[PDB]
């Protein structure tokens, strides 16, 4: 019973070249845009983390793969786009081009969030239907005897509920009972459930200038691609924003379908980003009252606005003081960091995002029909009385506030 | 056993030459008109789609068949007449004339909308009754061992309810298990349920001048055929409309049964088409109240009319703002497009159809017994006060309005 093992290895190699594996939805299934893994994010950068949990050594794919350890934990950037890294590893093995992966007899790419019933059942139904020849639980014996010649690539750990498949939870933590190699991807918020068991950790970095331009050029009609690439080259700000995958994909998604180039000022870009963030997690916000959800978002809004005036970007628990923040963290407006820290820290996705949020909130206050809200809005606007702050500290805030409406602009321009 | 496989191949070849397969109803079974696949639409053209969902490289049948990939998705133009393409493939194989198809041992033409109970059961009852000599589920083992020497042609995907036959849904999406070739035909509206899994995609194009004339000549008594061909040659408008199959077959259907040639002004042609759309799908409009169906049609009518005045043919969701629009999408008045775009768009079947729709609505308003509706009708008519618009922009609108009613004509002519 050896011939069928070679067949399994070959079928997996061919499986990882199929469109059903290579095609994915970068903004989620709700938006029907499909990228082909083959010509998209093909040049990732990974930072290694040391005992102090900071970044050391810039590593790249096909570099890290030459120095894999017992279970490796790769942390998503901050919960940005899809961590299309494990898929790239499986693809390279299937192509047989990366020397580092030639030692592996099998590579099993699994979506852990859908695992249930046991490891063998997960493999049988989720990947390749295993021939009855050896479908007698002797497969597991083969893997144990085989040792570290197989990779289990487990995506979506943060979405995994271990009660559904204790066998895999054991594989991730109790690796000494399997004697094989595992790579798991997670998010910052759920890192605490693991990490302890990692032999090597890595963080996904941002995009390079060449990667971002290549992604735009190859996934957008030439005329719009040239328009966008030119605008990025002209702007001294976009080139710094176009490092974050989501802000590279969104700027294309909003242009596809058009027959002409549109500038799409960053204010609209941040607005689009915001709506995607608020709505994509809406499917999990059914657990709270709609009024509680809005109150939480408004609270976050005021937090950002006060933060801008106080030059504060790093928040502690007592600065939020809301048990209902769980929906806010689910939403993803704030990221909760719990590394080598006595007290948890809360941060906004990006400093420019915090400024946007503050702007949106101020704009809303200044246009409210309720005089109490308008007064509060004016209370903040009335601080814009010094040129050294107007053209500096609050430059972003004023731009985002004005770009969010018409009436808000009147209020701001009259003051200025 | 090998002799039984040969008998099946031969029986299928002969099956596809049988009138029960070749004869079809181009306007649906409700209208008792039968076309013979052998002499009708014999020269289709297909457009290959690129990664941007744009049309490139016009292909022909017996061309595309030389470059087939794992499961191929062919999209109907917009939901027109029967997509008699897969049947042509079955014939070409059965006749043994197309070299590209000579490699196939079996070709299975299935009407997916009528599948249930499993793939083997569907094949046994829908096509050729498989002899009891090999009807032991060993047929599937044969197909798996045989590999890509068979074609599954699955028509009517948009009408398929996968819960009835998970085996075929698997065949369409999970083809890594089957290792055979599948061609699926679908519609724009249901494309989003697939595509990701497609290796190659194509769009069905329009008719050539020679094809349309051949279709008229061979399916209409000589005297009427000559009359129609001459009228098309004289006019400067029909020749552009006679590219859409629906407007080639309808113009014949309304003449067959007559003993003389009638001009049948294109206003009546568009009327006939409109009436068919709201009736052929009537069988699926039983899920709404009668008053809601009419309100949706009136809403669509006003949408078209405003669009004519605003030069707007491309609508978004917020321009309709009605959850009940599903009945219009079911009807086929509006087509929903979900390509590589951030937001969905809605379009009318054809710009000339939108103009007709607007005309029909304006005509109705101008003849209503309710003075409020008449006022609205006049509100639009009162804009026809500039010669540069009267003989241009609104030329079609005025013609369709007048040709829809005598009373509407009086209102229009008095104004002009």
């Amino acid at each position: 019973s050896e011939g069928d093992l070679d067949d399994l290895a070959q079928d997996l190699k061919d499986l990882y070249h199929t469109p059903s594996f290579l095609n994915f939805y970068p903004l989620g299934e709700d938006i029907d845009i499909i990228f082909n893994l083959k010509s998209t994010f093909t040049e990732p950068v990974l930072w290694r983390k040391d005992q102090h949990h900071h970044r050391v050594e810039q590593l790249t794919l096909n570099g890290l793969l030459q120095a894999l350890q017992s279970p490796c934990i790769i942390e998503g950037e901050s919960g940005k786009g899809k961590s299309t890294l494990l898929q790239r590893i499986a693809m390279l093995w299937g192509s047989g081009k990366c020397k580092a992966l030639t030692k592996f007899k099998f590579v099993f790419f699994l979506r852990l969030s859908r695992a249930q019933g046991g490891l063998f059942e997960t493999l049988c139904d989720q990947l390749l239907d295993i021939p009855g020849t050896i479908r007698k639980q002797t497969f597991m014996a083969m893997l144990l005897k085989l040792r570290q010649r197989v990779l289990f690539l487990l995506d979506g750990y943060n979405e995994f509920k271990p009660q559904n498949c204790p066998e895999i939870e054991a594989l991730i933590k109790e690796n000494h009972r399997f004697k094989n190699m595992v790579i798991v991807t997670t998010t910052t918020e759920c890192l605490r459930h693991i990490r302890q068991f990692g032999a090597l950790t890595a963080e996904v970095g941002d995009m390079t200038e060449d990667s971002a331009q290549a992604l735009i050029r190859e996934v957008l009609i030439k005329e719009l691609a040239e328009g966008l690439l030119l605008q990025i080259q002209k702007s001294r700000c976009l080139r710094n924003l176009m490092k974050t995958p989501l802000f590279v994909v969104i700027t294309c998604a909003i242009q596809m379908g058009e027959s002409e180039f549109h500038s799409h000022t960053q204010t609209t870009l941040f607005h689009t980003f915001y709506d995607l963030l608020i709505q994509k997690n809406k499917h999990k916000h059914k657990g709270v009252a709609a009024s509680d959800f809005i109150r939480s978002l408004d609270h976050c809004g005021d937090l950002a606005l006060e933060g801008v005036f106080s030059h504060k970007f790093d928040f502690e628990l007592q600065d939020v003081s809301s048990v209902n923040e769980d929906v806010l963290l689910t939403t993803g407006l704030l990221c909760k960091y719990t590394a080598q820290r006595f007290k948890p820290k809360y941060k906004f996705f990006h400093k420019s995002f915090q400024e946007y949020t503050a702007g949106r909130r101020l704009s809303s206050l200044l246009t409210s029909h309720e005089p109490e809200e308008v007064t509060k809005g004016n209370g903040y606007l009335q601080k814009m009385v010094s040129i050294s702050d107007i053209t500096s500290t609050y430059s972003s805030l004023l731009r985002y506030t004005c770009g969010s409406s018409v009436e808000a602009t009147r209020a701001v321009m009259k003051h200025l």
